[PDB]
């Protein structure tokens, strides 16, 4: 409590030894994330079942922190680590009509549910994660 | 905080001095006050603004633990306590059109943003809240 008050008091909240922070706007994936560098924090990394269906349960579409490596389908978090467990939305990843999709998005959508890659200059609400306790 | 993490594996999550749990269904005010009763919760109840900003930051309508002593137009928390403190939004509460507008939601609507009365019949998320510190 005295680590997790004055987060509190600025509408953080707390699951699982992290800190957690929806924005009350929408941005570019890049400025989302400098939002959430300046809190001294970062995207929400996912690194459970458990987390994700936190991060479902919100019904928002959000991003978090996870962008493709260039052009290579292949996907890093912005801790450095790489994609290993994934809960992708059914058909994704997939780079939509050929566009750039080269970060990612929790949706929100009927019968859809889970992570899509999108654009990175398209705007979203955002998620940043503060670990508190390791 | 140990006993944070039963919670925490079925979804809730903690602000404060207290957990919240998001519903995946909509229901009654009713039927979304018995099951937040059978987890040893009640509706959330409101008690500061940092409270209501963080319940309005979830940007999600949502049932609250507020309800109408009969058709008095006052107002009692589920646990008893008289209203003081409210965030109605414009206008409200109401009686719209003559319906009986007895229970209490958070609306998430543009330009129309905090507490709004509603026939309790009407489905709706809903929000648990359970105090877990003293
Ligand atoms: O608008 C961008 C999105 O459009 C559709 O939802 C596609 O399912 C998704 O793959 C794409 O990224
Ligand atoms: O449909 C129910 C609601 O309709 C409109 O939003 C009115 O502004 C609100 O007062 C009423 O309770
Ligand atoms: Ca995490
Ligand atoms: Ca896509
Ligand atoms: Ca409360
Ligand atoms: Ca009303």
């Amino acid at each position: 409590f005295d680590k997790l008050d004055p987060y509190f008091q600025q509408g953080w909240f707390h699951f699982q030894k992290s800190l957690y922070y929806i924005s009350s706007v929408k941005n570019t994936w890049h400025l989302s994330r400098e939002y959430c560098l300046q809190e001294g924090a970062d995207l929400a990394i996912i690194n459970s079942r458990a987390e994700q269906a936190f991060l479902e349960n919100f019904k928002m579409t959000l991003w978090i922190g996870l962008m493709e490596q260039r052009s290579e389908r292949t996907w890093r978090w912005v801790d450095g680590t790489p994609l290993t467990e994934s809960y992708w939305s059914l058909g994704e990843p997939n780079n939509y009509e050929g566009r750039q999709e080269q970060c990612v998005e929790q949706i929100d959508r009927e019968d859809k549910k889970g992570w899509n890659d999108l654009v990175c200059e398209f705007s979203n609400f955002y998620m940043c994660e503060k670990r508190i306790f390791p």
